[PDB]
């Protein structure tokens, strides 16, 4: 899958990587999945289930 940082990525803090996923999809993410990412992207989104 692809992943990308989260809102809780970037600073070394525990679950460090960028652990979260991104979605294709016009809205991010996809019911089943929650959120991780209040912006970045400027074009899909990110998101983590």
């Amino acid at each position: 899958g692809v992943s990308c940082l989260c809102d809780s990525d970037g600073p070394s803090v525990r679950g460090n990587t960028l652990s979260g996923t991104l979605w294709l999809y016009p809205s991010g993410c996809p019911s089943g999945w929650h959120n991780c990412k209040a912006h970045g992207p400027t074009i899909g989104w990110c998101c983590k289930q």
